């Protein structure tokens, strides 16, 4: 059944709760984002409304085909009523068309849901400055110490110098970018910019990325593989043995491939900056890994929370097993003596 951790207490309503079959009681489902995970269940079968941002609507509608009656897009930043309740869409910083949802509950009480974020200080001036926020539901994927890691900007920063300086050299390389649902976008776009190129990719990615509002997105992309510098490919093949593959493929047009696995954390994290950064080489084939994050550091994290200062926390991740739990409750009371709420 449905945990307490995605249900908002005192409506109908759910979050990101579509593997359960009928919840008893709800009568909207909230979808924060489109990661399957977050989506697990939902279908062209399913015949409940379905209330997310343009974005996400815009993927159901054409990815999973659940009939455009049941999805209830809603504009950002924007106060709105759902099912006589008093709601806000705001940006995330995760994935395009990710959000966290403010509810405004009838006893005065105010919950936020971060959905999947990446915590910024642009978030302490948004709406959210304007009230006090009573309960957090909060993405806990990287609540320890130990998680740290650069800016987008710098990882951003870094790609492009790195591909820039490799089709300089030589012209005949090929640059490669790994990836497996939508996110980290901003990696093959710079990339492909600084090369002046557009990305090519198959079919189907094509087809997910039509779907984001990109502004000038029919410039950027195409699915002629033959007219592009800068490839996507699934993730799993970004390895030496898929990448000589995949050079065969392309008619001798390259006879190199520097590729961009983007990745969460890994343990490498404790030591090295980005600039020390080297990739591992076999042949004519590179492969960098790059810590590109769209989930909140230790610190991002804690700065929101403390900034915020809600009376109680709800954790989203790593809620499965007592150990961690008890972990993050540690971290919890830490941030409240701290900073005095
Ligand atoms: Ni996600």
């Amino acid at each position: 059944t449905c945990p307490f951790y995605k249900k908002i207490p005192g409506t109908g309503f759910t979050v990101d709760a579509f593997q359960y079959g009928v919840v008893e009681g709800c009568t909207a489902y909230f979808l924060t984002h489109f990661h399957s995970d977050h989506y697990a269940g939902l279908s062209k079968h399913f015949t409940f409304p379905v209330y997310c941002s343009e974005i996400t609507g815009n993927l159901l509608k054409n990815k999973l085909h659940v009939q455009e009656q049941y999805i209830h897009p809603l504009p950002l930043d924007t106060e709105c009523i759902v099912n006589g309740v008093k709601v806000v869409l705001l940006d995330a910083n995760h994935c395009p068309g990710a959000v966290m949802i403010l509810f405004y509950l009838p006893n005065g009480t105010v919950i936020l849901h971060t959905g999947d974020f990446r915590a910024d200080p642009s978030m302490e001036r948004s709406l959210l400055a304007d009230q006090k926020v009573h309960m957090l539901y909060l993405d806990t994927t990287y609540c320890s110490p130990e998680y740290t890691f650069p800016s987008q900007q710098e990882v951003i920063r870094f790609a492009i110098n790195t591909a820039f300086e490799a089709v300089t050299l030589n012209p005949h390389a090929l640059v490669v970018c790994g990836t497996y649902s939508i996110g980290k976008e901003k990696v093959f776009l710079a990339i492909a910019d600084v090369l002046g190129s557009k990305v090519g990719m198959s079919q189907e990615k094509y087809k997910t990325l039509q779907c984001l509002n990109i502004p000038e997105i029919n410039s950027l992309i195409t699915t002629d593989m033959c007219s592009s510098l800068v490839h996507l490919l699934p993730m799993m093949q970004i390895n030496f043995k898929g990448l000589q593959s995949h050079l065969k493929k392309c008619g001798g047009k390259y006879n190199q491939i520097l590729a961009f696995r983007p990745t969460g954390w890994t343990h490498s994290n404790k030591f090295t900056r980005i600039a020390d950064v080297i990739p591992q080489t076999k042949g004519n084939i590179s492969i960098y890994g790059i810590p590109y994050s769209e989930h909140s550091s230790y610190l991002e994290m804690k700065r929101f929370v403390q900034w915020l200062k809600p009376q109680k926390i709800i954790p989203t991740v790593n809620v499965g097993t007592w150990k961690s739990r008890s972990t993050m409750e540690k971290y919890f009371r830490e941030w409240k003596l701290e900073a005095g709420y």
